């Protein structure tokens, strides 16, 4: 909009703790031979669990995405419902967002590319979810050939 506002570049980091939670429920299920919650949503082997802590859960506008992959691959981004404490609930399909940022990086070139006026839509929204606590939780969809250590994941925000 304007080459002049203050930017606040806010890290995805990897949440281990929670993503085992996550993965270890899963297991239960198995061992126990009981079935999910409901409308339950069980994280995959190939998802895991980020985390954004927000620094100024006010003022912050949101401006871009800073992902980068280190090999060719696909990644989504899938948000998650401020009202979902990990520490009550367990995840439900419907907390998901909609949509999700979708990134990715094709064999030769260093370009990073991704589903732009979604990413843009899924972005604009961060703005306000900020506001309702300075946790966001996502679960981050790893394609063939990509594992955490190959993502940077911070989220760009202009300070107001
Ligand atoms: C300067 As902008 C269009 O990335 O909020
Ligand atoms: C889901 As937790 C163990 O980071 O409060
Ligand atoms: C081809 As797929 C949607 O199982 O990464
Ligand atoms: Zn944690
Ligand atoms: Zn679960
Ligand atoms: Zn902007
Ligand atoms: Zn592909
Ligand atoms: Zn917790
Ligand atoms: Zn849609
Ligand atoms: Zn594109
Ligand atoms: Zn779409
Ligand atoms: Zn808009
Ligand atoms: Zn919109
Ligand atoms: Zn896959
Ligand atoms: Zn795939
Ligand atoms: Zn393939």
């Amino acid at each position: 909009d304007g080459p002049q506002k203050q930017q606040l570049e806010m890290p995805l980091v990897l949440d281990q703790d929670l993503t085992q939670q996550m993965r270890l429920r899963v297991e239960s299920l198995k061992q126990r031979g009981e079935k999910k919650q409901d409308g339950e949503k069980l994280i995959r082997p190939a998802e895991s669990v980020y985390r954004l802590d927000f620094i100024q859960q006010q003022k912050l506008q949101f401006d871009h995405w800073n992902v980068v992959l280190d090999k060719p691959g696909k990644v989504t981004i899938t948000g998650t419902s401020q009202n979902w404490t990990p520490d009550l609930t367990n995840l439900m399909t419907r907390q998901l967002l909609d949509p999700a940022a979708i990134f990715w990086r094709k064999e030769d070139s260093d370009a990073m590319d991704w589903n732009e006026a979604d990413a843009l839509e899924f972005g604009e929204r961060l703005s306000d979810l900020a506001k309702i606590r300075k946790v966001m939780y996502f679960l981050i969809t790893f394609g063939e050939g990509v594992e955490p250590a190959n993502l940077k994941a911070s989220v760009v925000f202009n300070q107001l």
